[PDB]
């Protein structure tokens, strides 16, 4: 659907639809009992009689409204006034969406985005309610045979600001809003297909089609497994060594800045297209979400669709690391000692943890680049989620620096993160009698020692390491890609090109 | 709430809210028309417009419609026609209160009980409506001490019938509905309490407390630990001598027959309150919903006291067989050899089938009676969850016709029983070289031996067996006792007392 | 031992031993070539045959160096000069120790604490020394029939400062080191004694004896069973109902702050003597490491001592939450709802989830003191092991400038704690439908969530939780407590009391 930002009242409006907030207890909001005396108190009698008490998930639609323009006006319950943080701001947006999909309006005008949001801006508003909006339309019935398409008559929404001022931010919102949410939408496609469809081959395919939709910015390149030996990276080589599919490196490289003294952010998917465990087989139980597994380089897709489409003024290349773990005659096993890209070597203990020993060769490769930052993002350890759980993805860094801008980026954008530390003595859990070290520490510190893996290898640039093992789907009734941290990721690479979105 | 039924036409209601059908693809109701063509065809016009498409789920509320002498007019959305079945019948009568509990109408006419639903007459319609209705209504907040008590405005419900030769038939469904429903909540109210306050004492209290509410025709008699060791009811004794609970059985007798020759129709219900498995202990993962297997007793409690309220002109005995199996220092074990009040012993093999060892002694004790028929009912086995699922109640027996009126009933009431079978190769795996029997006879087949295992208790009598452990109570986010089997034994209660099926 | 300082050159020093530096590669250091001089190069000249290439651990014990006032003088091997992190300067300072007992010097003076150590002063260099030289010393033999008693002829060392002007704050380090290592060691013996021994008796009848060694300032209480039913804490009372051990919460009161607005810190330690996990029982591997599931109460009995001996003048009070878990034919059960202290109702989903029960009703109980600050200190969670490891505490908080000072305290003194948040999506797995919430939510983020049911009981005050289930301490062939967090502790309790840093 369309949007787009208006400063006016709603009283004046003739829409098929115009969407005002009420507060518990049924206590009409100011914009809303602007039209409430157009109507003679038409509205207030309503709820004089119990017809919206104001509570989150209360809707109430009234037709023919006496000397109103609008042929309908959705009221929506909103909790209480200031009292409104993010998260049911969120949740108003998508109900005032779903609800208006059940009525027969082709347009409305939604006076929502003037709440008070603690501690949001305007901009932040209009833009989280884009990204609310087309989040709640999502559906992913491709593989359906059955299904006759969603009712969606709803074909274009107009978000109200409190003055001109504010169409100026409101419109950058809009701007933002529909490149992250295709962004968002994109890495939950991918995510979604199964390993089935979408393996190390579609990702390249889905990354040439990405350059030749924006030929001026954008090249792809992609690297298979014979270049791969040739180049050293023995230990990407081996994890997909059993899987019948080819590894292959997609590199997305955009280039936004001409300066010769510009230098490259690099963002390193994980992009294991199905994990099975390989030797270290993996249990039944729920294994399907493997498919999951490369939602790194899902975000890192989505990220780079979103920088094409906004045209920033900075050079980003995405690496889209695809390969298979599959357990067979040809697989790697335990007790293998890989010799990296890097020159060091590695002890496999379990080929259930493959996907660090994929970054660690892409991670010695993208140092040709010289980058700015380099930052992966992997569904890495099960460690993780034990940690932070399913609500915040897990951080590491090599740089305070970087870690603070995406930390701070997690923040502004609502697709939170928390830092864990390194450190020697998780370091030590990584010794090996055979090779420079093993590939994992053990339980304590799984997550940890996984970072500190990785930052073995990326001691010439500054480095973040995002663990997106929780945050990056859910499973039960609603299992499904999240399509997280592409909202992070975008507020980083926002940040970095100078937008202001506190303004 | 409240339930009446009456026989009128929608345009002719004087009440605060009016609900109607409408099916795909919105087609008003012909119930309807005659209030449509009333408005103008107000409701009409905002149909092709796309208010309400029909689609099962969906609503549509309208208030001050032209000329209508009821304030609001609730229209539901029913799917196509002659195309309901009871399932999706239910669901539009959820639909109606919980939409209706949104508004402020304080009592209501519905027309949807005229709906056509397969292989269903008026008498079923009007009591589905009333059981689902008070399903929906359903909550557990005793121990909280948040909550501030639900919203329900909506004190009263008239449903409508075609003509006024059905509103006979329409108040007997009423009055049977409520009945039912009431054993329902009792059962769950039962089962959803803490093991922690939900003891075999507990439920004797409940017991005395019926018996006392209805002292003319119900006597409730508590038989504790010295009486059940004088009695020779050792398994019973053994299940529950390593809690510091007391194990106490309540037999409440209903007598609602003074014929010299009306024999009773005994139900046994198992009343584990709780189940650790014993020595043979359970794993943790949800061991909290053991609290459940008390769900037979609740069960027999709720048909108790349906029973009380419809003052059947039947004999009906109800027994709570309260125990709890705890380990601990003086707990039974693996290996022991217990003689049971028949005479028969059996070698205990597993704690965890602790159930089946209660009710061998009690389907013993209860022959004292000679009753006419015995149906015990307990959560006893996994092996019925594996093998009917959650909806289907897994049923054994010793007399086919007996068989036969339980699986009419379980189809009459919506609440579904399904005959297993039992015989000489199932009894054999009960085989022991130390006792007459072993209380488990290996996973194959497990709910099947459990019944082989009864059925070695209950030869003097018709016996029939309902493994409830898969329809006693739900899990996930939804966790509650379910209340079943009671509207399965209600409607055989029902059936022995003449009920015609009302057609 | 002892310690003392004193500033001297080695070559006047008339010692049982000297100790001093070697740099790789094998260059002596420059307070060395000072004595080098007087024997003449004879020192020099032994490190050209090789005689220390001055890695660290390595050593060289040399007799009758000519014209040395010092009988012995021991090198010891560094590794490279101003690269050396408190890490390596700690075990260069106990391999040290350890060569020292092996040789009969009954006094030695050392020169390591001038050694440049990144970030530490004269004061830190110092401390860490003893802190370190004691942990070197410890052993629990008093459980062992056989032994003969250590060698340690070392009855002394003397640590050389700079100058004069770092004689007051070398002195200061000492007695800091000694308090703390004293508390350590305290902690120690309290964790490392078997359940068999260390009940809530043994942990209130020493909390007793503190009392009685420092009646001047110091107060204990010892709440029973029958006070705590008395006074509501029936959370708590449902841990320990299994035991046959009485639960016994022994409080500390600490006065050395005579004003009346001198409110106090309040430490509070999870004390479960032994932890079976009750009815939702442990696996058998290594659960004899459960022992030290009463670390939490052995570090506040520790910091105790420890501001006793210090006499800081602050108001501390420090409660040890004894209890046992264990399974039973009277133990509480999964499914139980309980009613706190607090008075909100907790369902019980888990029984080894029993620590935060014990704690709910002492975070509650503890508000009678108006405390200024409440911090709780607990062997919570495997998931915070999964989470830090073996490393670093886990740290949770409702005030972050509380927070902020934690973690300075645990970096200041080499005791690590990592801040972890909180948050409405993690307090939300804690649903529960029958009660205000349950004790478990889930494996995503049990860390976390355990800080957020504990935080349910803290909002009238200033609070920190710390997760010590990782350090607290240690298995494997070296399996014992390590005393944590009581240095983290200590150092907190100083800088409130106005510690300097020392410049
Ligand atoms: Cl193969
Ligand atoms: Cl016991
Ligand atoms: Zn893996
Ligand atoms: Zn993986
Ligand atoms: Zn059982
Ligand atoms: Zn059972
Ligand atoms: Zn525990
Ligand atoms: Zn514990």
């Amino acid at each position: 659907m369309e949007f787009s930002v208006k400063s006016g009242s709603p009283e004046k409006q003739r829409s098929a639809c115009i969407v005002v907030g009420v507060f518990e207890p049924r206590r009409l909001s100011p914009i809303a009992e602007q039209l409430d005396k157009i109507s003679d108190g038409y509205i207030s009698a309503l709820l004089r009689r119990g017809e919206l008490e104001g509570k989150p998930g209360q809707t109430l639609l009234l037709h023919h409204v006496p000397n109103v323009l609008s042929e309908r006006i959705l009221l929506i319950g909103c909790g209480k006034e200031r009292e409104l943080d993010e998260r049911q701001y969120k949740q108003v947006i998508q109900k005032t969406i779903n609800t208006l999909n059940d009525t027969g309006s082709m347009e409305a005008v939604c006076f929502l985005t003037e709440l008070h949001v603690k501690g949001r801006n305007n901009y932040w508003k209009v833009r989280q309610a884009v990204e609310t909006a087309k989040e709640t339309l999502y559906s992913f019935d491709q593989l359906k045979t059955n299904k006759s398409e969603p009712r969606r008559p709803l074909r274009k929404m107009v978000f109200n600001v409190p003055t001109r001022r504010e169409l100026t931010s409101g419109e950058r919102a809009i701007q933002h809003g529909l490149a992250i949410a295709a962004g968002i939408k994109a890495a939950k496609d991918l995510g979604n297909m199964p390993p089935n469809i979408c393996n190390a081959a579609y990702l390249a395919s889905q990354a040439r089609q990405l350059a030749d939709s924006y030929s001026k910015n954008v090249i792809t390149r992609v690297i298979g497994e014979q270049q791969m030996k040739e180049l050293g990276m023995h230990s990407y080589l081996a994890v997909g060594q059993g899987s019948q599919n080819e590894s292959l490196m997609s590199v997305i490289e955009y280039k936004g800045n001409a300066s010769e003294d510009a230098r490259p952010i690099v963002l390193v998917g994980k992009g294991l297209t199905f994990d099975s465990g390989g030797i270290s087989i993996k249990p039944s139980e729920g294994m399907d979400e493997m498919k999951y597994d490369m939602c790194g380089a899902a975000a890192v897709y989505g990220v780079m669709r979103m920088v094409a489409e906004l045209q920033l003024p900075i050079n980003v290349i995405g690496v889209l690391a695809g390969c298979e773990n599959m357990p067979g005659g040809r697989a790697y096993r335990p007790g293998d000692v890989l010799t990296t890209m890097s020159g060091q070597t590695v002890e496999v203990l379990n080929t259930d943890a493959e996907g660090r020993l994929v970054l660690c060769d892409v991670l010695t490769y993208v140092e040709r680049f010289e980058p700015e930052a380099v930052i992966d993002v992997a569904t890495l350890t099960g460690a993780c989620v034990i940690a932070l759980g399913h609500h915040i993805t897990g951080l590491m860094a090599n740089h305070n620096p970087l870690a603070h801008e995406l930390i701070a980026a997690s923040e502004q954008s609502g697709d939170r993160a928390w830092r864990l530390p390194l450190g020697d003595e998780y370091q030590e859990q990584l010794e090996s009698n055979f090779a420079d070290m093993a590939n994992i520490g053990g339980r304590p510190g799984g997550a940890i020692t996984a970072g500190c893996f990785l930052s073995r290898f990326t001691r010439k640039y500054n480095w973040a390491h995002l663990d997106i093992a929780g945050t990056a789907w859910r499973s039960g009734k609603a299992k499904g890609a999240t399509g997280r941290p592409v909202a992070l990721l975008a507020q980083f690479l926002l940040n970095r090109a100078g937008f202001n979105g506190e303004e």
